[PDB]
């Protein structure tokens, strides 16, 4: 090794040292969190060969193999549930299909689930930064029956109620309505998982999707009515969920009467001076893309990975720039996010992927940020890193934590904790990432920065 290597080594351990302190004392100073849009109930069940070829004879095994080679991307009947199942088994490829038929919701329901958690990006995130690390956290929940209401966490975690006229701020278990279960069911399975002569070629997943309500961006009355007395209990918020949105839906509708009611929750937010932050998830229909694009403006800061930014630059950009983002090249990167703060004018971009973090704010001029994080060889979870990433990022900075670059070192400990605890619990327990290395081909990376810009 260069010993420049070990220098460099050497500071990167103090300022991760340092950014964690000034995290765990900023933290606590932020106000409170307004998250939205998307909350539902993740259901996983952990595939049995036995159960499934009995449940795969019971309908008519040949009906099921047809399926699989001709898959009709959407779930309608049992048959369609058990041949998605088996084709991502055949794959090994994660796939989701919609529940467009109750009698197959009806049988998601009874076969069950091994274990159930909190879905949907506001959801989880109302887990961490409320449960974990103690944030009063408000989130929106398009349904809350007691099976959803009970996947929160202890802490101070709120939902708007009305009482009369007047809206409280009440735990979720104790706001259970007669509403709708939003399940998600995930059906995982292992390399070499075999049913009949169908055997996995590597781990992976199906999921169906039985939630209506996320769907089409659904807004809880609390939400509609009482957006602006939510608004004044919280400094901060992460706005989640709309990558979902399709142009039509059957009832006539479109997304720009979701995206209208979005633009008049920003108004009130910027009207109180809240900081606000869009997850931009990739949105795989492009015109609802570009509107979210015209929607940033309102926006104090976006967050984003590899694949979301190249997305991005499919419809603002070149193809040949979207390819070489796609790959985490750090200066096609760079120009990527100098492309989307030009066609918005938004103050702040975080850009996260493997092994390395960027933030471009608009300040005193433009401003470019770089961590290298620090990487879990075999992770116990990998199921909500990136919206830990981006959601940790912003409430650090914008608590007071250290500036830019502190709040990005602090999520980097942050998703290293929680990679390798699988579940976190208290934010003390984000100290024991510090013992992860940091990522050193990043660390020699960030001296081709320095020679590009003196």
């Amino acid at each position: 090794m260069k010993e420049s290597l070990k220098d460099r080594i050497r500071l990167w351990k103090r300022l991760y040292v340092n950014a964690f302190e000034n995290a765990l004392n900023a933290i606590p100073n932020v106000k409170g969190v307004l998250l939205a849009y998307n909350t539902n109930i993740d259901a996983i069940k952990y595939l049995d060969a036995d159960d499934l070829e009995k449940r795969v004879t019971e309908k008519g095994k040949e009906k099921v193999f047809e399926i699989i080679e001709n898959p009709p991307e959407k779930i309608s009947s049992i048959e369609e549930l058990l041949g998605g199942i088996l084709r991502s088994i055949k794959l090994g490829k994660a796939m989701e299909w919609f529940v467009e038929s109750e009698e197959v919701r009806r049988y998601l329901r009874e076969w069950g689930w091994d274990e159930l958690r909190i879905g949907g990006q506001a959801g989880i995130m109302a887990n961490l930064l409320g449960g974990v690390y103690r944030i009063p956290t408000i989130v929106h929940v398009p349904q809350n029956p007691k099976l959803q209401a009970e996947l929160f966490v202890d802490g101070p975690i709120y939902v708007p109620v009305f009482e009369g006229n007047k809206l409280k701020l009440v735990h979720p278990k104790d706001a259970i309505a007669e509403e709708e279960e939003l399940i998600h069911y995930i059906y995982e399975f292992p390399r070499g998982f075999q049913v009949f002569d169908v055997q996995a070629p590597r781990e992976n997943r199906f999921i169906a999707n039985a939630d209506d309500y996320n769907a089409r961006v659904y807004m809880r009355r609390e939400f509609r009515e009482g957006f602006e007395e939510i608004t004044r209990n919280v400094e901060l918020a992460i706005i989640s969920g709309l990558q979902v949105l399709k142009e039509y839906y059957p009832d006539g509708t479109t997304y720009k009467d979701v995206l209208d009611r979005v633009e008049s929750h920003l108004n009130i937010l910027n009207r109180y001076n809240v900081k606000s932050h869009f997850e931009f998830a990739y949105t795989a229909n492009r015109r609802v893309r570009e509107a979210l694009v015209e929607l940033l403006p309102k926006f104090t800061s976006v967050g984003l990975n590899e694949v979301e930014l190249a997305s991005i630059m499919e419809i603002i950009g070149d193809e040949e720039l979207a390819k070489e983002v796609l790959e985490g090249h750090i200066f096609s990167v760079i120009d990527a996010m100098n492309v989307l703060m030009d066609e918005t004018g938004i103050e702040r971009i975080h850009f996260h992927t493997y092994g390395y973090y960027l933030a471009l704010t608009q300040g005193g001029g433009r401003q470019l940020a770089f961590v290298p994080t620090k990487i879990v060889a075999s992770p116990k979870s990998t199921v909500g890193i990136g919206d830990t990433i981006s959601s940790s990022a912003f409430v650090s900075e914008f608590g007071g934590g250290g500036g830019v670059r502190d709040a990005l070192l602090f999520a980097s400990l942050a998703a290293a904790a929680k990679a390798m605890k699988g579940n976190l619990e208290r934010i003390e327990q984000i100290r024991d990432a510090l013992s992860v290395p940091t990522n050193e081909r990043a660390i020699v990376l960030e001296e081709e920065l320095e020679k590009e810009f003196t």
